């Protein structure tokens, strides 16, 4: 039992030092500020993704936008994927009016600002923490002003665990 | 400007009325309480998913399991997904005795039981309702005792904001 117990505290100390550029396991993709949220939604859907990280014309990251945020416009992310279901609830024009004011808004109209960045050679661990510690959800990963990854309370959950 | 207040109320009320069975756009996945963590785990990444309805072996709902369950086994979900990676932080005995513990757990010993349940003839409202009121993250869909899908907190939010 008590054998057990050093055996897990030993594997939980390790789990924590690993570093996050370890854990970003897939490729980065970001939108642009001025990309327009019908660009942004076809980006995202294209992706499998449902948060991005935001740069301007040169690449550095400016913000965090994810599905939720198209609440923001008054637009629901849903229209993108399945506007025949909704065409059941919502008349026809005032679908075309979500998706014209999809075309109008920008991605800089409702992204947000991240609270806390990481660095690639920070560890699990202090990643875990700063999580906890601003009640967040996501922490953008930058390297040299440049984004590589969005790291996730649910990525964290299959590592260790969050308080 | 009062036009488009009015505009927007009534779309905010049409997919507020929407009801369940028109979002549940995936096929469901169930693993069943005697499945070992290992099939678990091998099901969940089969099909991409980081959760599934736990049910007995009729079929019937019995609980909910997600990635983030498998700690409560003292197992790193991410185990199934980068061992090797996992390897560079620990020792190659100490990961075969994860998988060993994967191979003898089962979904039951760490599933947990959902506080509510939805049905799909249930509204995108009252489900919205519900997961708001209990602060919970998802809601299981059962129509005749069977489960037919789970709705988490981010498909409500490409549809509608919450709380
Ligand atoms: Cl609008
Ligand atoms: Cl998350
Ligand atoms: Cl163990």
């Amino acid at each position: 039992r008590v054998a057990e117990q050093a055996r897990r505290r030993a594997i939980a100390r390790a789990i924590r030092q690993v570093p996050i550029r370890d854990i970003l396991t897939s490729p980065v993709v970001t939108v642009r500020e001025d990309d327009t949220l019908d660009a942004v939604a076809k980006t995202m859907l294209e992706h499998q993704i449902g948060c991005a990280p935001v740069v301007d014309q040169n690449g550095h990251l400016v913000g965090i936008i994810t599905e939720s945020d198209f609440l923001r416009g008054s637009i629901p992310f849903w229209i993108y994927e399945a506007s025949e279901i909704l065409s059941r609830a919502i008349p026809a024009p005032e679908v075309e009016h979500l998706f014209e004011t999809g075309r109008k808004l920008t991605a800089s109209a409702v992204m947000t600002q991240p609270v806390v960045t990481a660095a690639p050679e920070d560890s699990v661990g202090s990643i875990a923490d700063q999580m906890r510690r601003h009640g967040i959800h996501r922490i953008p990963v930058v390297q040299d002003g440049v984004p590589v990854g969005i790291v996730t309370r649910r990525d964290l959950l299959k590592l260790l665990l969050l308080e």
